[PDB]
């Protein structure tokens, strides 16, 4: 990402150097700079996609967190019942 | 992602063919390949942006999970007091 | 993202204009359009990376939720014991 902004920085310069005084070799140099920048972009996209695997892992944990919560609240519902039966048993 | 890497390697190859034997038609070739590669990069980003909606959906679910937990803990706090009174009352 | 598609479409048209009748000036203009498109792509990548920090914050929140649940279930395990002992006693 820091590589990207710099790589884009270099790329704007080569463009500027190309704009002020064209040349065929300067053109090919620009295209080479573009390819290298695109290469870094693809690497940034790859890393993002890899990092996004956590999204799936987070979603699975939430689901299990919710499943455990539902079980707790059914128990609490049954536990609330037991106490009322207990109190009324006493009086 | 796989399309990206191949599309980038196609792109690197054309650059090579351009570097070894420069030409105007080969320059336009290169630029067309770049535009094609950029087009695939954009689709990759759009798909990533689409997938990122799960982040929001995950965040909403965690919040609801925490809200349900706080409720359970409040109930448990009251339940614990009920048993203290029940036991103390009996003994 | 809306900028990207337009930026790419502008780029596609310049290519066509370049393909209509090649020219150095047209070549240089195309390379600039690519640079501008790449510049928008990087900004898009930055925005995604910034947005991705929510993934970490979600993960931390899930962990704290799970930790809180485990505490509840240990308590519930103890509370179920109390009622059993209470009922049997009485
Ligand atoms: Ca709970
Ligand atoms: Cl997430």
């Amino acid at each position: 990402m820091g590589d990207l902004k710099y790589s884009l920085e270099r790329l704007r310069e080569i463009l500027e150097r190309l704009e002020e005084n064209p040349s065929e070799k300067q053109i090919v140099e620009a295209i080479r700079a573009i390819v290298e920048n695109n290469a870094q972009i693809v690497e940034a996209i790859r890393a993002i996609v890899e990092n996004n695997a956590q999204i799936v892992e987070n979603n699975r944990a939430i689901i299990e967190a919710l499943e455990a919560i539902g079980v707790d609240q059914k128990i609490l519902e049954e536990m609330k019942k037991q106490l009322k039966d207990l109190k009324r048993s006493l009086e």
